[PDB]
DNA sequence: TCGGCTTCGCGCA
DNA sequence: TGCGCGAAGCCGAT
């Protein structure tokens, strides 16, 4: 459908009809930026093809009071930023609340809307909306892969058993998605308060949020400064001065050598095509472009791979064969400590170690890369069964990380716990045959103390 | 029917 | 710290 520099395999039609006479509605959901955003420059490139003004569309949903304060606020604070840079371009953003099944619809209808388009998410929850919205509406359904490089349906047609698997598929196809972004152009035609909903949340999360001993919040909003201009600066920062020494340093918590781009990724803030383009023309360490282009392109988009292929991403089904039969073999293994989620949740187990990786959790929604595999596979060896360290894993993961409710962090739980995308390693007790991280091998690698000071 | 697996632990410079 | 090896199951190039 038109555009030069535009990639037709980075749409797909979800729903065929007559197009109707009224505007190209962008229903936006993950990827919430103005630039570098495939699905937003679809919907402009179909609107000028039939002489019509394009419009955003933003559903809030209830699924904010199953998180912190710490994501509302994130969120709806690049929202209002997002708003004033569509306003700019002459593009007016419509915020609904409720059902996207029933609003959505119901706008579509309102609206004499045209033209649907939405970006793309491998999330249960967002299939079930969409066949809603399919069942509800006349006019042609599109999706836009805007977060990934390689759309996930051309990448893969199945769920990737490793990395050493999809590696080869992805950088094959890397000389044909890797393009420069084209300028959102703005509209010919022109034709509720985030504020409000910024307020009404606030007082509904308040309740629930996470104090201290003196009724004191624990989250410190000021490490991560949300928007889309302030995505912009991390990711320079990152490659002028945290790229070169990244591959040496991205394991040792201690130093502040990752990117820190994972809450501004998640909300789709910037595009990850966006970093891979300005991580490429960097003139770096070449072990440490390799080792981060091996986290933002392979890691992040066999995440998607595998939670599109596998509706049950969050479950002990999906893991493999060989990892299933060796926890089921142990679950009558005698466990050292048995914790329930709220002493896991607080930081109270005999680990120090563990307990800081938490207390960075609580304090700043982003625990470190590497503490993340050490706190995750405690947690399976410290609880009732592999179904309980799964959902109590899932549980802190989606509620106190800012990149939390991700693909990423459903991969990650699920190769931390489940194996998916390892291998097997020396048979132990409880665990059986998954990947054992220790305490001793922590020290080896980095000041373990120095961590734990910090986080108390 | 082999070769090599993200990110492992461990012994040894 | 940096390096080589161990312990393990399996995909995929043939
Ligand atoms: C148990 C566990 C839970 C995790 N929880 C999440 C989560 O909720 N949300 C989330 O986005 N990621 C999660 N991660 C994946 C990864 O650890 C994070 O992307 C990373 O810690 C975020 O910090 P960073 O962007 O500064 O890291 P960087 O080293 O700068 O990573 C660069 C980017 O690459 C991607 N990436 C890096 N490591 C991985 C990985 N192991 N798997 C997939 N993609 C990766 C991310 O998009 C990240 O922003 C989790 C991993 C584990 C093992």
């Amino acid at each position: 459908p038109r555009g030069s520099h535009m990639n037709p395999k980075r749409i797909r039609a979800l729903k065929s009809g007559k197009q109707g006479d009224g505007p190209v509605v962008y229903w936006m959901s993950r990827d919430q930026r103005a630039e570098d955003n495939w699905a937003l420059l679809f919907s402009r490139a179909i609107a000028k093809e039939a002489n019509v003004p394009v419009v955003v569309v933003f559903c809030l949903t209830d699924e904010f009071l199953e998180a912190g304060i710490r994501q509302y606020e994130f969120m709806l604070k690049g929202l209002q930023e997002l708003e004033v840079s569509l306003s700019r371009k002459k593009i007016p953003s419509f915020f609904l609340r409720g059902d996207p099944g029933e609003k959505i619809s119901r706008f579509v209808k309102d609206y004499n809307a045209g033209t649907l388009v939405t970006d793309f998410s491998p999330l249960r929850i967002k299939n079930q909306w969409i066949e809603k919205v399919i069942s509800g509406i006349s006019i042609p359904f599109f999706e836009v892969d805007a977060h990934n490089v390689v759309p996930c349906w051309e990448a893969s047609q199945k769920h990737e058993y490793a990395a050493h698997t999809f590696r080869p598929k992805l950088y094959a196809l890397l000389p044909e998605f890797l393009e420069e972004f084209p300028e959102l152009e703005p509209n010919s035609v022109t034709p509720e308060t985030l504020s409000d909903v910024l307020e009404t949340g606030v007082k509904a999360l308040l309740p629930e949020r996470a104090l201290l001993k003196n009724k004191d919040p624990l989250f410190e909003p000021w490490h991560f400064e949300p928007g889309e201009k302030a995505a912009k600066k991390v990711m320079e920062s990152f490659i002028a001065d945290r790229l070169d020494s990244y591959g040496a340093l991205r394991n040792d918590p201690t130093k502040n050598m990752l990117s820190n781009l994972s809450p501004y990724l998640h909300f789709g803030q910037i595009s990850s095509q966006r970093v891979v383009l300005e991580v490429e023309k960097a003139e770096s360490n070449p072990g440490s472009k390799k080792a981060f282009l091996d986290e933002i392109l392979i890691w992040k988009e066999i995440s998607d791979n595998f939670c599109y292929y596998n509706p049950g991403y969050d479950g002990f089904e999906s893991f493999p064969s060989w990892a299933k039969e060796s926890l089921n073999a142990h679950r009558n293994d005698v466990r050292s400590h048995i914790y329930t989620l709220e002493e896991f949740e607080a930081g109270k187990t005999h680990d120090p170690l563990w307990n800081a990786s938490q207390m960075e959790l609580l304090s700043t929604g982003k625990m470190h890369g590497y503490t993340r595999m050490y706190w995750a596979k405690k947690i399976l060896e410290w609880s009732e069964s592999p179904e309980k360290a799964l959902e109590i894993a899932i549980c802190l993961n989606d509620r106190y990380e800012l990149d939390g409710r991700d693909p990423n962090g459903y991969a990650g739980i699920a190769w931390s716990i489940g194996g998916v995308h390892d291998r097997a390693w020396g048979e132990r007790e409880v665990t059986g045959k998954i990947r054992y991280m220790s305490y001793e091998g922590c020290k080896r690698k980095f000041d373990v103390k120095l961590y734990i000071e910090k986080y108390s």
